[PDB]
């Protein structure tokens, strides 16, 4: 179906250099003229997300599913935007706002110390910082009545002004109904970062996002530990029905180990919001 307001028109977009897949699609750097609607004649880098070589019909469906729960949320700070899209005359060229610093678990991984044998840093604040904008994106989601299903380290963008911005709503799920999803469903899933009633018993909801964000906490300050590294989904699974929990990292304060764990309560409703965990993020930035 048309869709104007969004339509972008393909003599203006030049495709450029690849960044990567995702599930769904795959992603180019791309010129795109006067997509500043302003001014004008000027070509802004943008990213484009379109099908891979190998793509299903259900990739076609995800990705438009994808474009439209972007076009729902609407704008907000910490969110990667959506800039338009080619729908029509040539295949689906998703537009939307350029990271260019790349996501957060590898920007955390360029920037740890080298050695004093081998070859700015980052301080404890600007990794609450970024705990901090993803909160932030996380808790404007929610209130959009939509949740991620996929928040981790990789699925954070950094623009070059180092603004975190949440991506990836290839799992994301309109939820205005009934404020939770259930999958009942198979298929392929970030299982370590998944909270148990949703791995074990497929109940999705603000709650299970706010455990994975514990996990991205984890991440943010380890620089981008791998969490149980190498170990198998069989194990994993063991791990959680005894109620394991990750160790505080170094760079950790115990203030925000308290956070990180408050994430991983086993009763869903034990958890903080998105809004509790922007204010306590607020206060922990505050005393910094
Ligand atoms: C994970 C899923 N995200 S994705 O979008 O599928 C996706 C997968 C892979 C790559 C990029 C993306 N996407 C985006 N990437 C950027 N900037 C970026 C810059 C640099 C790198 N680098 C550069 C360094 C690096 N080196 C290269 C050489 N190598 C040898 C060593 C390492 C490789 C990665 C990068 O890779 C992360 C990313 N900006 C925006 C997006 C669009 C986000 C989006 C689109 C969308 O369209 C519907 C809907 C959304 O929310 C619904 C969100």
């Amino acid at each position: 179906p048309e869709d104007p307001k969004w339509e972008f028109p393909r003599d203006k977009l030049t495709l450029g250099k690849p960044l990567g897949e995702g599930c769904f699609g795959q992603v180019v750097m791309a010129e795109a003229i006067g997509i500043d609607k302003d001014r004008a004649a000027k070509p802004v880098t943008v990213a484009v997300k379109m099908l891979k070589d190998d793509a299903t019909d259900k990739d076609l469906s995800d990705l438009v599913s994808e474009m439209e729960m972007m076009k729902m949320i609407g704008k907000h700070k910490n969110i990667i935007n959506l800039l338009g899209a080619c729908t029509q005359g040539g295949p689906l060229y998703v537009l939307v706002e350029y990271a260019a610093k790349g996501n957060l678990r590898e920007f955390l991984r360029a920037r740890r110390p080298p050695g004093l044998d081998y070859s700015e840093q980052l301080t404890f604040k600007d990794l609450v910082s970024c705990a901090y904008q993803v909160a932030r994106g996380m808790e404007y989601l929610a209130s959009q009545k939509c949740i991620h299903r996929d928040l981790a380290a990789r699925n954070v963008l950094v623009t070059e002004d180092n603004v975190m911005k949440i991506a990836d709503f290839g799992l994301a799920r309109d939820v205005h109904n009934l404020d939770y999803y259930k999958k009942t469903t198979n298929g392929r899933l970030p299982v370590k970062w998944m909270a148990p009633e949703a791995l074990f018993d497929r109940v999705y909801t603000h709650q299970s996002d706010v455990w994975s964000f514990g996990v991205l906490l984890w991440e943010i300050f380890t620089l981008g530990g791998s969490p149980y590294p190498g170990i198998p989904v069989e194990e994993l699974f063991k791990l959680l029905k005894e109620g394991h929990r990750m160790d505080k990292p170094a760079n950790c304060t115990h203030d925000l180990y308290m956070i990180m764990r408050e994430c991983w309560h086993a009763a869903p409703s034990q958890r903080p919001t998105f809004k509790q965990l922007v204010e306590d993020l607020d206060r922990v930035l505050t005393v910094t």
